[PDB]
């Protein structure tokens, strides 16, 4: 990789190979095609599954919903053209992505029809049937979490990423819990480090120690960082990771912070998160030893939108740590307020 | 932090932020111009270091060499104009650059007065003395080993927008072994890492497993990769690693192949070398159960300069492990030949 | 301009000073946001404009378009406020954007503000009225072209923009047939040239002579290239200017190729164009002087989605020029398929 | 390409892709070793030239002269040792180089390399044969310029240079009286245009009208600018160039300014100008309908160093025009003095 760099801070440019790491989060990337192998053999995968009795699919991340939901029409079609009977209907994602025990499985042959959908864009329209595939969505009552797939597709290849910006998949062979180590960067030079996939983007630095600094989610997957591509990962306990291990987040000591605990039961129902370390507009923290024990994360504004003015936590260290959503400003376990009823408090909803 | 990118095997564009890695391994040549902090500071911390018994250093990196190479002028006449009697007389870096168990004192105060020194850096007048204040060279007999100092010096800031920028180094406070932080970049995305220092680069990928692909050395350490810089350091057994740890390789899964013990007695005397995976040339190697054991490494061809066409080893995997230097291809120290007497053959030096 | 860049052609990197021109239409991230400097003057002018006899105003640009929907709350809050009866509503984007007769006069005075006023915008559209200055849309039934405003805007500065540069704009002063100049790009160096704004890129190269070597266009305009921003105009004939000179094509030998001439039934109401110098998978051309005449473009494909294999080209030269649509490929007027129905070929209507 | 960008005008940092042109002759970094592509087969040219009679060869551009003093020895150590009594000696340029009128003869075939031949460079001459091709200098009476080749060589490809790329050459087979069109670059960006080459740096802007700024002539070449690299070709006088077209002035209306004619009395014997537009040092010119007609460069300081105060103009314009040789300003035609007598005047010269 040829390419080059304008400092910020200071001013100094330079062209020259190396390695290159982008933050494809706030950019937004653009617009993808997602071809999922071979739509003939998707549309077997899932008549075999079905027959097996996986009721529906939850994606695990955000692509995956994406090109279920390009592939729907067509993969439809597909199905009816065949002697099959079954309707694909997906829905919008609810985070956190949760888990699903079952995987599609390969098919040993590819279905009798003709194969002119190599690429379909959707565009088609087929008859409904009473048995649907039902894929993320809020069918919950119709298709149960335990008959759900979950975390079966495989990045190939980025054929004609410049331009074309297609991600090509295909059905994986062997059950893993891991997530995709192909779009997964990370990258440390000299005080900065920074952990990233195509929804996560942890920063990190260094003060007297190595520590957190900002983090920008924009989903809540549940798969599990892979330890080839994080940082320090020994000597590392659970217990200390700020973003925990069953939201996939690194097993590593860039991942915590002094005075703070596992994030366990913070605002993760939303759906753009950004964890600052700073306080709560308009609210003022201090640290005192008669404060209350760590539970659910709680807003700072209430209901009807009255703002809380004074917080306390046991031993944490200010900056204190706050959570930014389009909702309002939470804030950490530690921190809880000073004085005032727990009927105005907006507990987060737990997440098991 | 904005940057380009092209990389040639997708041709692919891209203009984003993030963390851009650089392989500053080649410009070894001239990629600095500059000399440590208030260098009167410096001349205070040598002269106090000789009245406790500190008879040389012996540098850590060719950087360090070639600052002591360039300031030995203005720190003579610095010595030169308050009464100090000490020679700094700057030889040449032989490989592998050893340990000192002493270091450089920091000073309580500068010296009484060198403003002379002011911009006059490069071109000083000064005069010579008794007292030598050796720095490396060929000096063993004058200043034995035990006696001298390493890695005691820091780096604050570089990098600036001219062929040679500016780095201002500082002395180290307190003791230490590991190499300097502030100069290493790692980086991995996808299926390449690159673990690399101003001297080092050193590249591995994802065949089934992360391996060793390739490593480029200018140099030969001997102080100890910070795992805060290192990619999955977690249940590493340090009898695995390719580079071993006491030539400063990073303790990591990356630093590793299968087949293949630590490497303590290759060419570690080389000025330059490589570490290449592939069959020597002109000769050819076969798995053979009933070869040699391991011991140190051997060179291709004989003093004569004959080739050596036949080699075996017990379990190695191909291609074979060969260290490319200047004075030409060397084995690894698990390939041994078939048919050769001890005698012809050139053994590599192993220092302890 | 203190910069840099990378040859890709010999691959050689240089850091020096002079003049930068880049690729804005293939940028990955936005950098350009129009915005209107006075929005009291505008909704003065528009009102003023309305009551002369103007109900709408056609875009000339993309990017004055998305202007123009970003202010409409605003405008019709703010109008509202006073008592104005106007009611602006933008509706979409089609190809091209037709010029028109009228100009948007500059206001004598600047519209009051009201209290409410400060920060109410993107969403304090107002109810339909009898007075409806509509922008674009595909409904010129409502208002008429002869009395629609076209090109009444300059680029007043370059505001700074961190992530995105703010262009602040007011009402024209001279009537004009002319793009915006604040926005154009031209250079050559050596045998490489490039014709750019914000929403055109004009390739050209050498090879025995000076041809249009490719193009790109995201919008279709109506304004007229300024020749101070052209590389040699003198000698031109307006009939062979391939971009027709109705739709803002350079007038230029630069934007020329030989056995072509204008094209100006071409496929002007695709959304984005790649005009393209070779065939595309599944087709052919044979020079044969016995093929059909010039007319309108024929896509490769039929509305069943067959693809036309044998084609000819009266007096063309090899590759051919096809332009990359939306929907797929298509063939300039001077290629005609060898046999086939007339009425299998979606000719593409003549924009006039 | 892509390339850096960190402009300090406007103080915005900007990457991406497209043409950039690079300043070479003002912050004289000429980074180009010129040198010929086949320096062997110049020998049967110069052998051939001989014979029909070209007594000599006068640069077209300095770097052409460099290449001339730099092959010397390497043309000089052959034509020894193959029976030909011809020596080359090259000169000094004396500015402006004039036009010849003729080209080197076609070669006929590769003339042997000698075995001792090669290596010689030009630290090894030939021993002064009967006949001396001479090249360049004040060697007019020896060879005058009516027998003078001039611009015959072309600039064949760019080699590969990290510091200084090897410019190659080769002979034309033609008569062309342009200037070599593969070192130039012209561009304009908003207001700020440069047409560009290896000696000329001319720039222009725009105020109510594209008017001339400034330049920076480190040679007087007697080429014609290419129209294909100028902007703005078409509506042009001749008789409005500022910098002459018979000296590579580009023919466009940047060339010009209002209220000036063509400048062809300069001070085009100096050796470096930068025609700038401001008074001179502690003068003043005013605007008289009475002022004296046009006629050559004044020097403000008399031939003692007394400098003349009181300048008047007709037609004028404001700031006046004054060309900053290295031995001082000098005023344009149409500025004359006011009262000072003819003789203590410095008149310059036309090399018609
Ligand atoms: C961070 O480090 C700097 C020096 O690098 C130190 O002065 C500062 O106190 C540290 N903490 C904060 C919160 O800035
Ligand atoms: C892995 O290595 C083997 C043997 O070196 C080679 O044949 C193969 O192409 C490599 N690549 C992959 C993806 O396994």
């Amino acid at each position: 990789d040829v390419g080059c760099s304008v400092d910020f801070s200071k001013k100094e440019t330079r062209c020259g190979t190396g390695v290159f790491i982008y933050n494809d989060v706030e950019a937004w990337r653009d617009r993808y095609k997602y071809h999922p192998d071979s739509p003939r053999r998707l549309a077997a995968a899932v008549k075999q599954a079905w027959e097996e009795g996986i009721c529906g699919i939850s994606s695990v991340s955000r692509m995956e919903n994406i090109m279920w939901k390009s592939v729907e029409g067509e993969l439809n079609a597909i199905l009816e053209e065949n002697g099959v009977q079954l309707t694909v209907v997906v829905g919008s994602v609810k985070n956190p992505m949760w888990r699903g025990p079952q995987r599609l499985p390969v098919p040993v042959n590819e279905l009798p029809h003709g194969w002119k959908a190599w690429g379909k864009s959707y565009f088609v329209r087929a008859a409904k049937t009473n048995n649907s595939f039902v894929v993320d969505g809020d069918t919950l009552k119709e298709c149960p979490l335990e008959h759900r797939a979950w975390n079966s597709f495989l990045v190939e290849d980025h054929g004609f990423g410049v331009f074309h910006t297609s991600v090509w998949l295909k059905v994986r062979e062997d059950y893993s819990l891991e997530c995709d180590p192909a779009v997964i960067g990370t990258a440390v030079k000299g005080r900065e480090a920074a952990h990233s996939d195509l929804g996560y983007w942890i920063e990190s630095e260094k003060n007297d120690t190595w520590r957190l600094k900002r983090a920008h989610l924009i989903e809540m997957k549940t798969c599990e960082w892979p330890k080839s591509h994080t940082l320090w990962t020994d000597g590392v306990e659970e217990s200390d990771l700020i973003i925990p291990k069953s939201l996939a987040g690194p097993l590593s000591h860039h991942n915590t912070r002094e005075g703070y605990r596992t994030q366990v039961k913070g605002p993760w129902h939303s759906e753009e998160l950004e964890i600052r370390f700073e306080e709560c507009p308009g609210t003022k923290v201090y640290v005192e030893e008669t404060c209350g024990t760590r539970g659910p994360s709680l807003r700072s504004t209430t209901a009807s939108g009255r703002v809380i003015e004074e917080w306390c936590c046991r031993e944490c260290t200010m900056p204190p740590l706050s959570f930014r959503a389009k909702d309002g400003c939470w804030y950490g376990m530690e921190i809880r307020p000073r004085k005032e009823p727990e009927s105005n408090l907006v507990r987060s909803m737990v997440t098991a």
